[PDB]
């Protein structure tokens, strides 16, 4: 499944190597630009825990998800994965806790050192 392909093929996208956050690009964007720290991102995506169990889409909000770039106003692995990502970009993400929620994890939604994937659609992005 989509989980085990990043395991296998996915590209290590963090600075220490650490295999913490791997991504694979499932739909490639038009344009160069990737976002800065800062830029305002509206995205579509949906996540779960890696062994199923719960799951969320902003589908479920019809609505895109914006926030600010780099601000930690999401997990570390979205302002690195994120940050790699091309306008019209689909990719998929697969998360270590190090780069989620740690081992304190976040009721009701994450255990205990959670591994988290997500699909993301990288819609636009804006100046701050
Ligand atoms: C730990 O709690 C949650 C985790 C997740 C979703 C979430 C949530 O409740 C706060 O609720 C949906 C909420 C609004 O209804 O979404 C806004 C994005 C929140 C940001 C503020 C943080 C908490 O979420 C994230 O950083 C990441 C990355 C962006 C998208 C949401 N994501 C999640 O961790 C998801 C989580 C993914 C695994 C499956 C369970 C939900």
């Amino acid at each position: 499944g989509a989980p085990a392909t990043v395991t296998e093929q996915g590209e290590d996208i963090t600075s220490k190597k650490d295999r913490g956050v791997l991504k694979i690009v499932k739909r490639v964007g038009n344009g160069e630009e990737t976002p800065m720290i800062g830029d305002k991102v509206y995205v579509h995506y949906k996540g779960k825990l890696s062994n199923g169990k719960k799951f969320d889409s902003s589908h479920d909000r019809n609505e895109p998800f914006v926030f600010s770039l780099g601000k930690g106003q999401v997990i570390k692995a979205w302002d690195i994965g994120v940050a790699t990502m091309k306008k019209g970009e689909i990719a998929h993400l697969l998360i270590k806790p190090e780069y989620a929620y740690g081992s304190a994890g976040s009721l009701p939604k994450i255990p205990s050192n959670a591994t988290l994937f997500f699909e993301i659609e990288l819609l636009d992005f804006k100046g701050e």
